[PDB]
């Protein structure tokens, strides 16, 4: 069952971006006079499309969530994206995989423009064949839609790739594209969240992730 492609989500899988993201959300919510006790309570915003999150957690409508997304970006584009860190072992993982011959791709709900700046900023950009994110306008943004477009763009077949993510959204997006998925628990999703989502494989560390990708 040799497959050549490995798709990765960005936030919570490759980078520990909680600080910058939760701070951008807090900055945005505060503009609505919504206070938050501690950033940690905004961790759930890490991974899914911002729109879905603002609407779900704050009952905003389409247009209001869009305004909230813009405030978020005022801070994220200039400070938030940098209040980030690459998970330990990740670059080692990426290097090892390309050596094996795997083609690596980023498939994320995060806007492509930010994802590229971040990966280049962290010097990991060239490990990837493509970095496919959402469009700033949100026309293309759900996990299912970005994975589908990434596969279409690179002409990747369902039997030649797997999806790596930390949230149920990644599992659902993978399933919807007929791709097996490896969920990681070192991110912002829990074992239970991934198991109930249907994750095809679940690991608790980057090293475990490395091993699993191979024996797959
Ligand atoms: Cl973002
Ligand atoms: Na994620």
């Amino acid at each position: 069952s040799l497959y050549n492609y490995v798709l990765f989500d960005l936030d919570g899988t490759l980078t520990d971006s909680a600080e910058g993201i939760t701070k951008s959300v807090k900055y945005s919510l505060n503009k609505f006079d919504i206070q938050v006790e501690d950033l940690s309570s905004l961790n759930k915003f890490v991974g899914p499309p911002l729109k879905t999150s603002f609407m779900e957690y704050y009952n905003f409508d389409e247009e209001t969530a869009t305004v909230a997304i813009d405030y978020y970006r005022d801070y994220f584009k200039a400070k938030g994206m940098f209040e980030n860190k690459v998970y330990d072992g990740i670059e080692a993982l990426l290097s090892s995989l390309k050596d094996y011959g795997f083609h690596l791709v980023v498939a994320t709900s995060k806007p492509t423009v930010f994802s590229k700046q971040i990966l280049e900023h962290f010097k990991l950009a060239f490990y990837f064949d493509a970095i496919v994110g959402s469009s700033l306008d949100g026309k293309l943004s759900t996990k299912e839609d970005v994975i589908r477009y990434a596969m279409e763009s690179l002409n990747i077949k369902s039997d030649d790739a797997i999806m790596i993510g930390d949230r149920e959204y990644d599992v659902i997006g993978a399933l919807k594209n007929n791709l097996p998925s490896i969920g990681v628990t070192y991110g912002f999703g829990s074992y239970e969240e991934l198991k109930n989502a249907g994750a095809n494989y679940i690991v608790n560390s980057v090293d475990e992730l490395h091993k699993k990708i191979l024996e797959l």
